[PDB]
């Protein structure tokens, strides 16, 4: 006897044709129609703010099954949808004692999608684990799309917090990596992106309710080392690495307050926990009166506004409670008044803090390391009680040639790095505005002005006094978060030794 | 020879602002005794207090008219002109003042202070309909070279009369420097802005989160043969042409309502009035519950609240009035409720109006070119009354391969074109959302599927019923002015003969 096994098969794989006569199946979405007309769907994201007319009768609830416990005669089924999770319970002496029902159920892979009709009430233990202290008890469920392949690894260990506790699996950046789409479902990794998106509206929102217009710039260029080629209909053409060269063309044509959110491209074979081949620049360049300091109080500005408002709310403390559970980290401090060190100031506190030694002779032309700068956080931490400072008055010789030299020391100029947690996030300058002095700029840079001239002929005809920076959009996220990887807020990252997914 | 004196006038540095009236000047030298410096924008705002005594304006001298002891200088700002009035009468009968300020350059900035007045006729040009009588006036910085055409010639509306005025579209964008400062240009553009910001924050309001997907790819996410190649570290790549894949990824995941605004690259050879080789992309992707048309209603409503919102009163109808005053086009016109035609029923429109011939059986065989769109627009304009409307299910065999088909005539697809005065202005369809589908698609129109195996991976752990669309910013924006050509709704136009600026 045989067939047995092969009416269990059929009862595994059993299709619901009526959703009106059945309580259990695979169904395709043209068939989900309860007595003639719509379901009235709900998913577990408004469940949780209504709750946390649902309560009255059954409800229809779409959700991925994140876990199923098979128990006997009960099934609990934890129900996922963004960072909201639900137990679900299947009782059959609920349900007609039907045990093909529990059979098929219990059969189903996780991160299926069910939609299930069942009745909500409050538990008096509710489950830790789900953030909807509710439980829904099933009467119907059916699986619109079901798992198709085993996964590559178990979200229950992707989200754990990384431990050496004994029986810990660790999944490795690569698996991460190379099956995205899956490592993407962690509660985490979920909240890391919807905190991104959350730092580029409120960018854009402050620049626009401060006069600002937004501008796209091209990324395939003419001209541009640490460039990637390519061939432009038999010309040779470069990626951009910033769009430095026409966001101060925008400003030479009058838009006076410019910024663009756009990706950006380097080819240097660098391969560390910080660098990325592309991501994405937050771009701003607008005029001054008088002063660029005017400016750059205004950029300050902008980063304690994003820093208010990443750390305000319901919403944006959940998301960021949700990454520091796997990924713990002191929140994210700043001050009222940001601190403020030249560059000679901060290369003195240095080397009073025995971090650095240079001769007299030496700190003219001395060029701070990237651990030199982490070294300059942790003093500032401890003295100011912040993660966030301003340098500013960086040597002339260190700059690019757009830079503007004070005239008084034309050996320093006008530039600033912002940094947040010993890191730089943001770069620039005063512009050189005078198409004059640019000239000479180029030409004292050994620069090939003849690669150069649109950008150089748009100053040819008055130049506003202006000054920009430049923002890396995922190391901001990175730093705010204390994450130990730029790989971990960039969506499908490019490195020199990743070009996939 | 007294002409060495006269020459030390016109080129004449002030030093001392307090003791002096005039000059070429340096920033830092500004110092009245702070100065309250004003913009065009700020005094048209504020006057359609600054009335009670002198004030400084910064600005651009767009025109200057000398004649006697009376000099007529029109300063610009965005879209805003003053007329500002330099009488020797009130400054001590000064002609080294009159003869400095007459050989001013055009376009040079200048501070002056002076006294607002209301005239009895004011000029037309000016839409700040008051007057600045010039206390004082300096140049910060001063125009170097001549221009490559004037800003007279270049803001006209083009008559086509012999010898007429007429700046000609090479000229423009080999200069576009100047070319953007046309009231008209830096009024697009400030309406590309305000696209971007009307579509991010309904989206937004809507429960989306933006994403950012990479531009570098390991294979072609459309056809291989319009990709640009790139060497990636010893790797062959490609420039995205959509971020079609990477959105669908992120919906797999379970983001459920994603949208990108970013650059895309497509490496055709045409030279046409609409095509562009690098452009910015609007990218929608998103769930639904049981009908792909609950979205589709959804982006209609997305672009009858674009059009609402740019079609309303401030400042956006300011914008519109300078776009068409010196390029003419009626209003764009959309109905309350959108007309939705089958792809079939549009031909039969164009068979009904002689402009095809095709039988029955070929019908769904024939794609439909941008010509016979444009025909179709002009039919429909006639019938309906509106420049925007939406065709659906187009056949399966003329849409990409991940557009799912209707299962019960799959000749047929569930999906969509929107249009704006008869051309294609977004495109969409519901996604094939089961991976075997998927696979039978893909191997159904020839294509690789081990090129895409992350993509078809992202579907295998269950995938939610979703669609999406893709819409150029700079097509929507030059259809809804009516513009005769792409370049001029994009910054620094890319096409097959242009990499540069």
């Amino acid at each position: 006897r045989e067939n047995l096994k092969n009416e269990a098969t059929k009862v595994l794989e059993h299709v619901c044709e009526d959703i009106n006569k059945e309580s259990y199946g695979f169904v395709k979405i043209s068939k989900m129609k309860e007595n003639e007309k719509e379901i009235r769907l709900f998913n577990l994201e408004e469940i949780y703010h209504s709750l946390m007319h649902l309560l009255q009768s059954d409800i229809w609830v779409r959700g991925r099954i994140h876990d199923i416990r098979s128990k006997g005669s009960l099934a609990f089924i934890i129900l996922r949808h963004k960072l909201y999770s639900m137990q679900c319970i299947l009782d059959i002496k609920h349900n007609d004692n039907d045990k093909n029902m529990m059979k098929w159920v219990s059969n189903l892979p996780l991160e299926s999608i069910v939609d299930i009709k069942g009745k909500l009430s409050k538990p008096e233990v509710p489950i830790d684990s789900t953030n909807i202290k509710y439980e829904a008890h099933i009467r119907k469920i059916f699986c619109i799309s079901k798992t198709a392949k085993e996964l590559p690894f178990l979200l229950k260990d992707a989200n754990m917090k990384e431990t050496n506790e004994e029986g810990s699996i660790k999944v490795n950046q690569d698996n991460r990596l190379n099956n995205r789409c899956v490592d993407l479902r962690t509660y985490a990794n979920y909240s890391i992106f919807c905190l991104q998106s959350q730092i580029c509206t409120i960018f854009k929102n402050f620049l626009l309710e401060n006069n600002f217009i937004e501008i796209h710039t091209p990324k395939l260029l003419g001209e541009s080392a640490n460039a990637f080629q390519i061939n432009y209909f038999n010309q040779k053409g470069f990626l951009a690495q910033s769009p430095q060269l026409y966001k101060q063309m925008c400003i030479n044509s009058g838009f006076d307050r410019v910024f663009e959110v756009a990706p950006v491209f380097r080819a240097e074979n660098s391969n560390t926990y910080r660098h990325l081949c592309e991501y994405v620049s937050l771009d701003v360049e607008m005029t001054y009166k008088y002063d660029y300091l005017e400016n750059v109080h205004f950029y300050d500005s902008m980063f304690k506004h994003i820093f208010t408002e990443l750390s305000k709310g319901g919403k944006n403390e959940m998301l960021i409670k949700t990454v520091k559970g796997q990924y713990p980290c002191e929140d994210f401090q700043w001050l009222e008044e940001t601190p403020i060190f030249t560059y000679e100031e901060a290369i003195k506190m240095l080397i009073q803090h025995g971090k650095l030694h240079l001769k007299e002779e030496e700190i003219l032309a001395y060029d701070m390391s990237t651990d030199m700068e982490k070294e300059l956080g942790k003093i500032v931490k401890a003295s100011h009680h912040t993660d966030y400072y301003i340098i500013i008055n960086f040597p002339s010789a260190l700059r690019p040639f757009y830079t503007m030299y004070k005239e008084d020391e034309p050996a320093i100029s006008n530039s600033y790095d912002f940094f947040m947690r010993g890191e730089e996030i943001l770069s620039g300058s005063q512009r050189i505005s005078d198409v004059n002095l640019l000239l000479e700029n180029i030409k004292r840079f050994n620069l090939d002005a003849n690669k150069l001239n649109f950008y150089i002929d748009s100053f040819a005809y008055s130049s506003y006094p202006h000054s920009g920076c430049g923002i890396g959009l995922e190391r901001v996220l990175m730093l705010f978060l204390g994450l130990n990887n730029i790989r971990k807020t960039s969506l499908f990252p490019r490195d020199p030794k990743r070009l996939i997914p």
